[PDB]
């Protein structure tokens, strides 16, 4: 009863009309295939160029891209998860992920807690709030962004609040096979949840993104996967760690 | 500069002279191969029979097996990690793991925090202390027992205190491939540490143990592995998650 899509593509740095036109095209193709939600990659709208987003992308330009993405969700009739800089000035915003429903209503907004490397840490403010968890489509959805999912604590924070399906815009480059190969399957099994991971692919902003977008089910197995080329992955989704964990002790030992 | 051994074998329920004679034999063979430490499986001395340990194994019998195991470490000249019931009466003790050095000195004792299933929870008291971390052989070692390693929080507790090599007596049955296949490699990569896992194998106490004893290095790869038959595995051991994790937030979100 739930069919999701993941958009894997290459963005052009600082060209939102080009990158959002790719998202519009993917949303229309996902909807034609009966997908009910489209997940898109981290910072796709402006490309994964942290220092140049900080230097050249204004709050007004981010708000115009956000309005365009709400319009795509409404006009293509499909829920949409995107990732842009946050709405504040360039010196105060983070990296965010948002979910709009097929009506264009923004159901949830999350600010990336675990920034990756010095360029992100200079260009963005880290989030301070736990991942949101909300009902959509018959299950509890949640959002995280790229490096967050590599911390078991961030996925456990979502699953502790009831998450069953964690959606992760990503921008993973450098042939980092261990993230989708080793960490994502453990995040699924150690919580009993499904995770969807939508990456860039190909050369962008001086990096070569890995592609490898994937949906991993609760037994850690891929339900669908892409390679290194652009694509639109469409997947039909079908003792106990969460109860047994001694959280009152663990919280004191981190 | 560090060579370790793991003993994978079948125990006989409630027959410590038989099971400790197997450990003595493995310790002598490990030492002949220049191993400096031998890791043995969970509750091997009495077999993995929780309800019968609670019903029939006295504090005196546990203390005699402990004295025998300290003697093996000394007399075979090899550090030894074993796992017995704890030293208290049958209604107050837990499942423990201990490390003795090659002099027979007990360096560390740990009580299993995460008991597995209702039979363990009736037969044993859970530990309340974090895993120990200590220098041995040129690195920081730590101890956990079976189900503990399946909680990222338990391995992160050890790595937060400096652990580099986590030694895990186990008793994993039922063809639970996801533990060594999916979870152990993530525990290694998400902390940057090595883990050694020594299981029973074959039918014992009405269960069929999986074998699959393994040492996994920090990239999640097996450095050595056994299948389903008894054996003695001998292995020569050769952005940053531990610093970057926002532990002050994670501790509030578990």
């Amino acid at each position: 009863h739930m069919r999701i899509a993941l958009m894997q593509h290459t963005a052009r740095p600082l060209d939102p009309q080009h990158n959002l036109d790719l998202i519009d095209d993917a949303a229309a193709r996902a909807s034609e295939q009966g997908a009910q939600l489209l997940l898109t990659p981290q910072l796709f709208g402006f490309g994964y160029v942290p220092s140049q987003i900080c230097a050249q992308v204004s709050a007004e330009q981010v708000d115009a891209a956000r309005s365009r993405l709400r319009g795509i969700a409404r006009d293509r009739g499909i829920a949409l998860v995107w990732s842009l800089p946050g709405p504040e000035g360039p010196e105060q915003r983070g990296i965010t992920a948002e979910l709009a429903d097929e009506h264009g209503e923004v159901l949830a907004s999350y600010q990336k807690v675990q920034l990756y490397g010095p360029e992100e840490k200079a260009a963005f403010v880290p989030g301070e709030q736990p991942p949101p968890v909300l009902s959509w489509g018959g299950r509890q959805l949640s959002l995280l962004v790229c490096y967050d999912v590599e911390f078991p604590e961030m996925v456990r924070a979502a699953a502790a609040r009831g998450a069953q399906l964690v959606l992760v815009p990503t921008a993973l480059a450098g042939d980092e096979t261990s993230v989708p190969g080793i960490l994502l399957p453990a995040r699924a099994v150690e919580n009993g949840i499904t995770l969807a991971y939508a990456n860039h692919c190909g050369p962008e902003g001086g990096l070569v993104f890995d592609g490898g977008s994937v949906v991993v089910g609760p037994a850690g197995q891929p339900l669908g996967e892409l390679g290194v080329e652009p694509g639109l992955l469409v997947v039909d989704l079908p003792a106990d760690y969460l109860q047994d964990r001694r959280a009152e002790l663990h919280r004191n030992w981190l």
